[PDB]
């Protein structure tokens, strides 16, 4: 158990993990009360911990928190990348907030903008070979996020620095090693300049508002205690993270299947209907988001497996989309297959609300991308980032 988690998180596994998350998913549920951690990989188990009612977000009722906090030789930072309680109410409070803005109808009104982007930044691409991800995959997601936020494209590097060292913090090298991440120093910092920065830019729209969704949420909280500054902060630390550190991966991942997939990227070169069809197969085959961590708030069963209270619960999405019980030749790329309800983007009541606007980017992103290159080619084996959570590509190299 311990062994097979230990090659999941080496770096070298990073470029293909899925006969480790197979050999997971094949070996059962794995309890380790000892590590204060239980580790799912099957749809059906990962389904069921994203549904109980006792199933917790807020890192209060973690043991591994509680824990961590106790060993610390100073306080953390003020700040919600730190600590901030939420209960069930304040959560489903800010999530109506945020919906209204990035309700698929409204998302929708930045196809033009994305469309613009995704032209320009074409038209800017030399052959023979490009990095796609420096290309398009990572400045089209940002962009759309700093536009969004009203987030000035000047301070932009900083921004890149921070959700950088901030996605990867995400990582469950606590509970899974026992130790904390190498990087944990500059994280916290990056958190602290992030805070600072926020709060500056919160400021700034209370005397001078702007059409960002920033300035919105500031005039909700300046109308009502129905929304905090520190509300305002952690929302958008959530929203600038998941506009650097996700589309991205979509788009890049994708990319990858169909150039490794014989015939998938002349398909979508001469048909672009297929680009939501290979989106969401991408999302099953691939996801961005490996996987995703839930507490146990009480005493509460999986199957027949039973978790303690306090207890964290790893749930490997990209095992669970590869379950032969839900989906057939489960490890083929393959958009013409019928598609599965994939928890690419979770579900119930932490349900991605980024899911139209990501798919969006991506699906103006890849058939306008095979459409300009259909000759293209992946050259070589692509880089991957250290990232387990958030994982990700930081070459890929395409021949034009
Ligand atoms: C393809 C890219 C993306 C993927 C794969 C993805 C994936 C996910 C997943 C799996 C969750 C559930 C977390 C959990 O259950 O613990 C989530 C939550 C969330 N996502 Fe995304 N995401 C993406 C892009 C975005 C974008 C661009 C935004 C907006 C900037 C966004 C906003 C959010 C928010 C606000 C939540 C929290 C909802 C809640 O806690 O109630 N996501 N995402
Ligand atoms: Cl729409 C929406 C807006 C905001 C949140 C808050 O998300 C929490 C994490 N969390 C806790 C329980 N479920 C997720 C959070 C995000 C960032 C920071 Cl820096 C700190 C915290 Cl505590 C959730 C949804
Ligand atoms: Cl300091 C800080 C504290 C909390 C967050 C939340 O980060 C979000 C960003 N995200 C990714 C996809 N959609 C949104 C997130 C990360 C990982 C997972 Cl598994 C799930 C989520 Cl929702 C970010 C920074
Ligand atoms: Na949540």
């Amino acid at each position: 158990a311990q062994g097979l988690l230990l090659q999941l998180l080496d770096p070298a596994t990073r470029a293909d993990p899925y006969p480790i998350y197979d050999r997971i998913r094949r070996g059962g549920p794995l309890a380790l009360p000892e590590a204060n951690l239980a580790v799912f990989s099957s749809f059906s188990d990962c389904d069921d911990v994203l549904r109980h009612p006792s199933s917790c977000s807020d890192r209060t009722k973690s043991t591994i928190f509680q824990r961590q906090l106790a060993a610390e030789t100073q306080p953390r930072p003020q700040g919600p990348a730190s600590f901030l309680f939420l209960d069930p109410p304040d959560h489903t409070r800010l999530r109506g907030l945020v919906s209204k803005a990035f309700a698929p109808r409204v998302i929708k009104r930045l196809e033009p903008e994305i469309t613009a982007l995704v032209d320009q930044l074409l038209d800017a691409v030399d052959g023979p070979e490009f990095n796609l991800i420096d290309n398009l995959a990572y400045p089209l997601p940002v962009a759309v996020i700093c536009r969004l936020l009203g987030v000035p494209i000047e301070d932009e590097p900083k921004f890149s620095r921070a959700s950088a060292l901030l996605a990867a913090a995400l990582d469950p090298f606590l509970a899974l090693t026992g130790e904390t991440s190498d990087l944990f120093d500059e994280q916290m910092k990056a958190g602290m300049w992030l805070r600072d920065y926020l709060r500056a830019l919160i400021d700034e729209r209370r005397r001078t508002p702007g059409e960002d969704l920033m300035s919105g949420l500031v005039a909700v909280e300046e109308s009502g205690d129905q929304l905090t500054e520190d509300e305002i902060i952690a929302t958008c630390n959530l929203l600038l993270i998941a506009g650097h550190e996700t589309t991205v991966n979509l788009i890049a991942n994708a990319a990858l299947a169909m150039l490794r997939t014989p015939g998938q990227w002349a398909a979508l070169a001469a048909d672009g209907s297929r680009a939501s069809a290979v989106i969401e197969e991408t999302m099953r085959y691939d996801p961005p988001v490996q996987l995703v961590s839930r507490y146990a708030g009480d005493d509460l069963t999986i199957g027949t497996h039973t978790v303690p209270k306090g207890d964290t619960m790893l749930l490997l999405l990209a095992a669970a989309h590869r379950d032969p019980t839900i989906v057939g030749a489960p490890d083929r790329f393959d958009p013409d297959r019928a598609q599965i309800r994939h928890l690419g983007f979770g579900k119930g009541a932490h349900f991605c609300l980024g899911a139209p606007l990501a798919r969006l980017e991506a699906t103006v992103a890849l058939p306008a991308l095979a459409a300009r290159f259909p000759e293209a080619r992946l050259s070589g084996e692509p880089e991957y980032k250290r990232n387990l959570t958030l994982r990700g590509m930081s070459t890929l190299s395409i021949a034009v």
